[PDB]
DNA sequence: CATCTG
DNA sequence: CAGATG
């Protein structure tokens, strides 16, 4: 956690680099398990050889661990942090819509920068276009103080369209969190479930309302259950307009809301722990449901849930206010 | 995993 | 349809 800090970090830059710039999924993948095991490793790695001894640690990595330990640096890392082509790829990638792949295409055409991008708005696609337009806003975190206003808006319009909708804003926003990255809303309706063969209007209606009133500005992607958009809190009394924010809306069969809701509320760590305990208490948990564990090795059958309460109970545990769901 | 692009 | 992105 700090005993093998550099090592794990350098290794990460390496892995990261393989995948992003080059294509080296194997290699990239190699660096990964590698930092993971050393990450768990209980002592102070005093040398390459020492390391090698670990699984996932071959000669090539050991080689590296040496030079890094031998000198505060690594040539390879040094050579990579320089190289403009690498850098460009890490940058283009910041735009929502541009992945590695595309980063590579663009650079190999000379687009390496924002302007580059602007001058060639033709080559970019709609998502990427939005992305480029809101690059700035996009990186701006979302302060809880806005979160609450947003939340307030969304819940009110959903209510209006149908009293039966059930909306929930998950995310750390849900866990306390002073600011957040994007607005994550979980949605269901009674008339929508596991079996109940579809109902897309279910999602489409609300989507409309939000735009109706301008909360929603652009559509990144709009499927029948998931929607990736852009929204914005109305600018009050002109002098101060709000940054454009990322927002996601998702339909869920009522029969699996809370596991979902639980799940999205995180944190990853709280999930895991809960999940493990679930297992002890003879259970199974995932995104959508909780199941009774047979002894034959495994087994299923959807345990019925009516709240997040229902779940804990099942695994016979302490109801956790979302706040303390931290770890 | 759900959506898009081409 | 594969393949990319989130
Ligand atoms: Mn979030
Ligand atoms: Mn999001
Ligand atoms: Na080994
Ligand atoms: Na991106």
């Amino acid at each position: 956690e700090t005993l093998n800090g550099g090592i794990t970090d350098m290794l990460t830059e390496l892995a990261n680099f393989e995948k992003n710039v080059s294509q080296a999924i194997h290699k990239y993948n190699a660096y990964r398990k590698a930092a993971s095991v050393i990450a768990k490793y209980p002592h102070k790695i005093k040398s390459g050889a020492e390391a090698k001894k670990l699984p996932g640690v071959g000669t090539k990595i050991a080689e590296k661990i040496d030079e890094f330990l031998a000198t505060g640096k690594l040539r390879k890392l040094e050579k990579i942090r320089q190289d403009d082509t690498s850098s460009s790829i890490n940058f283009l990638t910041r735009v929502s819509g541009i992945g590695p792949s595309a980063a590579r295409k663009f650079v190999d055409e000379g687009i390496k920068t924002l302007e580059d991008l602007r001058k060639n708005e033709d080559k970019l696609n709609h998502h990427q276009r939005i992305g480029l337009k809101y690059f700035g806003d996009f990186e701006k975190r979302i302060p809880r103080e806005e979160m609450l206003q947003m939340q307030d808006i969304v819940l009110n319009e959903v209510k209006k369209v149908d009293s039966e909708y059930i909306a929930t804003v998950c995310g750390s926003f849900r866990r306390g969190a002073e600011s957040s990255g994007d607005m994550d809303v979980l949605l269901t309706h009674p008339s929508f479930t596991s079996e109940s063969t579809k109902q897309p209007k279910l999602l489409h209606q609300v989507v409309e309302q939000l735009q109706k009133v301008h909360f929603i500005t652009d559509t990144l992607s709009k499927g029948e259950t998931k929607f990736m958009g852009v929204c914005q809190l109305p600018s009050k009394n002109d002098e101060k307009e709000y940054p454009h924010r990322r927002i996601d809306i998702r339909l869920i069969p009522k029969d699996q809301y809370y596991c979902g809701v639980l799940y999205f509320t995180g944190s990853d760590i709280f999930n895991k722990n809960m999940r493990a305990h679930a297992l002890e208490k003879g259970f199974t948990i995932n995104e959508y449901t909780i199941r009774p564990l047979g002894v034959t090795g495994v087994a299923g059958e959807p345990l019925p849930v009516d709240s997040e309460k229902d779940i804990f109970d099942y695994i016979q545990w302490k109801y956790r206010e979302p706040k303390d769901r931290s770890e």
